[PDB]
Protein backbone atom coordinates (compact mmCIF):
# COMPACT_ATOMS: atom_id res chain seq x y z
CA UNK A 1 0.00 0.00 0.00
CA UNK A 2 1.03 3.32 -0.80
CA UNK A 3 0.57 6.39 0.83
CA UNK A 4 -0.87 4.26 3.57
CA UNK A 5 -0.48 4.35 7.45
CA UNK A 6 0.07 1.47 9.72
CA UNK A 7 -3.49 -0.46 10.76
CA UNK A 8 -4.31 -0.71 14.85
CA UNK A 9 -4.07 -4.48 15.19
CA UNK A 10 -7.72 -5.17 15.44
CA UNK A 11 -9.45 -2.85 13.08
CA UNK A 12 -9.75 -5.75 10.28
CA UNK A 13 -9.82 -8.87 11.16
CA UNK A 14 -10.96 -10.52 8.12
CA UNK A 15 -7.57 -9.45 6.28
CA UNK A 16 -5.26 -12.61 5.67
CA UNK A 17 -2.01 -13.35 4.49
CA UNK A 18 -1.22 -15.70 1.70
CA UNK A 19 1.96 -17.03 1.71
CA UNK A 20 3.87 -19.79 -0.19
CA UNK A 21 6.84 -21.81 0.41
CA UNK A 22 10.36 -20.73 -0.87
CA UNK A 23 13.43 -22.17 0.51
CA UNK A 24 12.36 -23.41 4.52
CA UNK A 25 10.51 -20.45 4.62
CA UNK A 26 7.50 -19.08 3.26
CA UNK A 27 6.79 -15.82 1.61
CA UNK A 28 3.90 -13.56 1.95
CA UNK A 29 2.65 -13.32 -1.85
CA UNK A 30 -0.99 -12.05 -1.77
CA UNK A 31 -3.67 -10.74 0.87
CA UNK A 32 -7.11 -12.28 0.64
CA UNK A 33 -10.74 -12.21 3.18
CA UNK A 34 -11.75 -14.70 5.42
CA UNK A 35 -15.45 -15.67 4.29
CA UNK A 36 -16.12 -18.65 6.32
CA UNK A 37 -14.25 -20.32 9.19
CA UNK A 38 -12.83 -22.63 6.51
CA UNK A 39 -12.95 -20.56 3.08
CA UNK A 40 -10.57 -17.83 2.06
CA UNK A 41 -11.55 -15.27 -1.15
CA UNK A 42 -8.66 -14.03 -2.88
CA UNK A 43 -7.52 -13.11 -6.95
CA UNK A 44 -7.34 -16.04 -8.97
CA UNK A 45 -3.72 -14.61 -10.38
CA UNK A 46 -2.59 -15.39 -7.03
CA UNK A 47 -2.74 -18.83 -7.32
CA UNK A 48 -2.12 -19.24 -10.54
CA UNK A 49 1.51 -20.90 -9.66
CA UNK A 50 1.97 -24.28 -8.85
CA UNK A 51 3.27 -23.66 -5.71
CA UNK A 52 2.62 -24.96 -2.13
CA UNK A 53 0.10 -21.84 -0.32
CA UNK A 54 -0.52 -21.34 3.64
CA UNK A 55 -2.76 -18.58 5.10
CA UNK A 56 -1.90 -17.37 8.18
CA UNK A 57 -4.82 -15.65 9.95
CA UNK A 58 -4.56 -12.98 12.66
CA UNK A 59 -1.75 -11.51 11.08
CA UNK A 60 -0.10 -8.01 12.20
CA UNK A 61 3.76 -8.38 11.59
CA UNK A 62 5.06 -10.54 8.81
CA UNK A 63 8.06 -10.81 10.49
CA UNK A 64 7.82 -10.59 14.07
CA UNK A 65 5.36 -12.90 16.69
CA UNK A 66 2.72 -11.43 17.85
CA UNK A 67 0.82 -14.06 19.55
CA UNK A 68 -2.31 -14.22 17.39
CA UNK A 69 -1.51 -15.55 14.62
CA UNK A 70 -3.00 -19.15 13.27
CA UNK A 71 -1.43 -20.56 10.34
CA UNK A 72 -3.93 -23.17 8.05
CA UNK A 73 -2.46 -24.61 4.98
CA UNK A 74 -4.84 -24.61 1.63
CA UNK A 75 -6.22 -28.00 0.89
CA UNK A 76 -8.76 -26.74 -2.20
CA UNK A 77 -8.32 -23.90 -4.46
CA UNK A 78 -11.40 -23.11 -6.87
CA UNK A 79 -10.41 -20.64 -9.33
CA UNK A 80 -13.17 -19.02 -11.46
CA UNK A 81 -14.51 -21.01 -14.61
CA UNK A 82 -13.48 -18.03 -16.85
CA UNK A 83 -10.64 -16.75 -15.38
CA UNK A 84 -7.80 -16.29 -18.09
CA UNK A 85 -4.28 -16.19 -16.81
CA UNK A 86 -2.74 -13.89 -19.13
CA UNK A 87 -5.65 -11.70 -18.86
CA UNK A 88 -6.13 -9.18 -15.91
CA UNK A 89 -8.29 -6.96 -17.72
CA UNK A 90 -10.46 -9.58 -19.10
CA UNK A 91 -11.79 -9.92 -14.92
CA UNK A 92 -13.11 -13.03 -13.02
CA UNK A 93 -9.42 -12.47 -10.86
CA UNK A 94 -11.15 -14.29 -8.16
CA UNK A 95 -10.78 -17.36 -6.64
CA UNK A 96 -11.80 -19.17 -3.58
CA UNK A 97 -9.19 -21.43 -1.09
CA UNK A 98 -11.07 -24.07 1.31
CA UNK A 99 -8.60 -24.43 4.39
CA UNK A 100 -7.33 -27.64 5.59
CA UNK A 101 -8.50 -26.48 9.04
CA UNK A 102 -11.40 -24.31 10.29
CA UNK A 103 -9.84 -20.69 12.12
CA UNK A 104 -11.03 -20.10 15.63
CA UNK A 105 -12.42 -16.68 15.84
CA UNK A 106 -11.35 -13.89 18.35
CA UNK A 107 -11.25 -10.48 17.94
CA UNK A 108 -7.98 -10.75 15.82
CA UNK A 109 -9.95 -13.36 13.48
CA UNK A 110 -13.34 -12.39 12.04
CA UNK A 111 -15.27 -13.31 8.83
CA UNK A 112 -15.71 -10.15 6.26
CA UNK A 113 -19.09 -9.79 5.37
CA UNK A 114 -20.13 -9.21 1.48
CA UNK A 115 -22.06 -6.93 -0.29
CA UNK A 116 -25.41 -8.19 -1.09
CA UNK A 117 -25.92 -9.23 -5.40
CA UNK A 118 -25.75 -6.32 -7.62
CA UNK A 119 -24.58 -3.60 -5.35
CA UNK A 120 -22.98 -0.64 -6.83
CA UNK A 121 -21.46 1.93 -4.73
CA UNK A 122 -21.92 6.05 -5.63
CA UNK A 123 -18.96 7.60 -6.81
CA UNK A 124 -16.53 8.90 -4.02
CA UNK A 125 -17.97 6.30 -1.59
CA UNK A 126 -15.58 6.02 1.62
CA UNK A 127 -13.61 2.51 1.49
CA UNK A 128 -10.32 1.85 2.79
CA UNK A 129 -7.48 -0.75 1.43
CA UNK A 130 -5.34 -3.11 3.53
CA UNK A 131 -2.49 -5.20 2.97
CA UNK A 132 1.54 -5.66 3.39
CA UNK A 133 2.59 -5.01 -0.36
CA UNK A 134 5.01 -2.44 -1.61
CA UNK A 135 4.91 1.03 0.33
CA UNK A 136 6.41 2.70 -2.90
CA UNK A 137 6.66 1.98 -6.52
CA UNK A 138 9.59 -0.80 -6.96
CA UNK A 139 9.76 -0.68 -3.21
CA UNK A 140 9.60 -3.31 -0.61
CA UNK A 141 6.99 -4.67 1.10
CA UNK A 142 5.37 -3.69 4.77
CA UNK A 143 5.87 -5.35 7.96
CA UNK A 144 2.72 -4.33 9.60
CA UNK A 145 -0.76 -4.00 8.03
CA UNK A 146 -1.08 -0.86 5.97
CA UNK A 147 -4.53 0.88 5.51
CA UNK A 148 -5.18 3.47 2.83
CA UNK A 149 -8.21 5.63 2.44
CA UNK A 150 -9.20 4.92 -1.52
CA UNK A 151 -13.15 6.58 -2.37
CA UNK A 152 -14.67 4.75 -5.23
CA UNK A 153 -14.32 6.18 -8.83
CA UNK A 154 -17.95 5.01 -10.18
CA UNK A 155 -17.60 3.12 -13.75
CA UNK A 156 -18.92 5.98 -16.06
CA UNK A 157 -15.34 8.24 -14.77
CA UNK A 158 -13.20 4.60 -14.75
CA UNK A 159 -13.75 3.84 -17.84
CA UNK A 160 -13.69 7.60 -19.46
CA UNK A 161 -10.68 7.83 -21.63
CA UNK A 162 -8.91 10.02 -19.35
CA UNK A 163 -8.75 7.19 -16.47
CA UNK A 164 -8.62 3.24 -17.47
CA UNK A 165 -11.03 3.19 -21.12
CA UNK A 166 -12.04 -0.47 -22.03
CA UNK A 167 -9.36 -1.73 -19.77
CA UNK A 168 -11.96 -1.85 -16.68
CA UNK A 169 -15.22 -3.86 -16.93
CA UNK A 170 -18.35 -3.48 -15.07
CA UNK A 171 -17.31 -6.64 -12.86
CA UNK A 172 -14.26 -4.21 -11.50
CA UNK A 173 -14.64 -1.49 -9.12
CA UNK A 174 -12.01 1.35 -9.09
CA UNK A 175 -11.16 3.58 -5.73
CA UNK A 176 -8.11 5.89 -5.69
CA UNK A 177 -6.64 7.54 -8.43
CA UNK A 178 -4.44 10.35 -6.41
CA UNK A 179 -1.16 9.89 -7.13
CA UNK A 180 -0.72 9.75 -3.77
CA UNK A 181 -2.28 6.46 -2.18
CA UNK A 182 -2.98 2.36 -3.98
CA UNK A 183 -2.47 -0.50 -3.77
CA UNK A 184 1.25 -2.28 -5.08
CA UNK A 185 2.51 -5.64 -5.67
CA UNK A 186 1.84 -7.76 -2.70
CA UNK A 187 -1.98 -6.47 -1.90
CA UNK A 188 -3.18 -8.73 -4.76
CA UNK A 189 -6.02 -10.80 -3.53
CA UNK A 190 -6.79 -8.91 -0.61
CA UNK A 191 -10.14 -6.45 0.78
CA UNK A 192 -11.38 -2.98 -0.24
CA UNK A 193 -13.68 -2.29 2.63
CA UNK A 194 -16.08 0.26 1.97
CA UNK A 195 -18.74 1.91 4.91
CA UNK A 196 -22.64 0.94 3.54
CA UNK A 197 -24.78 1.68 6.33
CA UNK A 198 -22.60 2.14 9.75
CA UNK A 199 -20.82 -1.56 8.52
CA UNK A 200 -17.92 -2.27 6.88
CA UNK A 201 -18.52 -4.86 4.06
CA UNK A 202 -15.48 -5.97 1.53
CA UNK A 203 -16.53 -4.93 -2.19
CA UNK A 204 -13.46 -5.72 -3.64
CA UNK A 205 -10.70 -7.90 -4.34
CA UNK A 206 -7.58 -6.34 -4.99
CA UNK A 207 -6.56 -7.18 -9.00
CA UNK A 208 -4.35 -4.69 -10.74
CA UNK A 209 -2.59 -1.31 -10.92
CA UNK A 210 -0.69 0.80 -14.00
CA UNK A 211 2.00 -0.89 -15.95
CA UNK A 212 3.61 3.07 -15.47
CA UNK A 213 3.60 2.36 -11.06
CA UNK A 214 1.23 2.10 -8.29
CA UNK A 215 0.40 5.73 -7.57
CA UNK A 216 -0.62 6.90 -10.37
CA UNK A 217 -2.85 10.19 -10.52
CA UNK A 218 -5.57 8.95 -13.02
CA UNK A 219 -5.31 5.45 -12.86
CA UNK A 220 -6.98 4.41 -9.75
CA UNK A 221 -6.29 0.53 -8.21
CA UNK A 222 -8.72 -1.66 -9.67
CA UNK A 223 -10.69 -4.41 -7.65
CA UNK A 224 -12.97 -7.03 -8.52
CA UNK A 225 -16.58 -6.24 -8.30
CA UNK A 226 -17.39 -9.27 -5.20
CA UNK A 227 -21.00 -7.99 -5.55
CA UNK A 228 -20.93 -9.38 -9.35
CA UNK A 229 -19.99 -12.51 -8.13
CA UNK A 230 -21.65 -13.57 -5.02
CA UNK A 231 -23.69 -16.81 -6.31
CA UNK A 232 -20.71 -18.05 -7.54
CA UNK A 233 -19.12 -18.13 -4.52
CA UNK A 234 -22.08 -19.11 -2.14
CA UNK A 235 -22.35 -22.24 -5.20
CA UNK A 236 -18.93 -23.04 -4.72
CA UNK A 237 -18.83 -23.17 -0.82
CA UNK A 238 -21.98 -25.13 -1.15
CA UNK A 239 -20.50 -27.97 -3.34
CA UNK A 240 -17.66 -28.50 -1.69
C1 LIG B 1 -0.67 -8.19 -6.76
O1 LIG B 1 -0.15 -7.85 -5.52
C2 LIG B 1 -0.58 -6.98 -7.69
N1 LIG B 1 -1.32 -7.28 -8.95
C3 LIG B 1 -0.71 -7.38 -10.13
O2 LIG B 1 0.47 -7.16 -10.31
C4 LIG B 1 -1.65 -7.74 -11.30
N2 LIG B 1 -1.19 -7.15 -12.58
C5 LIG B 1 -1.06 -5.76 -12.67
O3 LIG B 1 -1.33 -5.02 -11.74
C6 LIG B 1 -0.58 -5.24 -13.95
N3 LIG B 1 -0.32 -3.87 -14.03
C7 LIG B 1 -0.41 -6.11 -14.96
N4 LIG B 1 -0.55 -7.46 -14.82
C8 LIG B 1 -0.86 -7.98 -13.66
C9 LIG B 1 -0.83 -9.47 -13.57
C10 LIG B 1 -1.30 -10.42 -14.46
C11 LIG B 1 -1.05 -11.74 -14.04
C12 LIG B 1 -0.31 -11.81 -12.83
S1 LIG B 1 -0.05 -10.23 -12.22
C13 LIG B 1 -0.95 -5.60 -7.15
C14 LIG B 1 -0.40 -4.47 -8.00
C15 LIG B 1 -2.43 -5.42 -6.89
C16 LIG B 1 0.14 -9.44 -7.26
F1 LIG B 1 0.04 -9.61 -8.58
F2 LIG B 1 -0.37 -10.56 -6.78
C17 LIG B 1 1.62 -9.32 -6.81
O4 LIG B 1 2.33 -8.45 -7.26
N5 LIG B 1 2.01 -10.15 -5.84
C18 LIG B 1 3.45 -10.47 -5.67
C19 LIG B 1 4.01 -9.63 -4.55
N6 LIG B 1 5.45 -9.76 -4.42
C20 LIG B 1 5.78 -10.34 -3.12
C21 LIG B 1 7.28 -10.42 -2.93
O5 LIG B 1 7.88 -9.14 -3.00
C22 LIG B 1 7.56 -8.54 -4.24
C23 LIG B 1 6.06 -8.43 -4.46
NA1 LIG C 1 3.49 -11.96 13.10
Amino acid sequence: VVGGTEAQRNSWPSQISLQYRSGSSWAHTCGGTLIRQNWVMTAAHCVDRELTFRVVVGEHNLNQNNGTEQYVGVQKIVVHPYWNTDDVAAGYDIALLRLAQSVTLNSYVQLGVLPRAGTILANNSPCYITGWGLTRTNGQLAQTLQQAYLPTVDYAICSSSSYWGSTVKNSMVCAGGDGVRSGCQGDSGGPLHCLVNGQYAVHGVTSFVSRLGCNVTRKPTVFTRVSAYISWINNVIASN
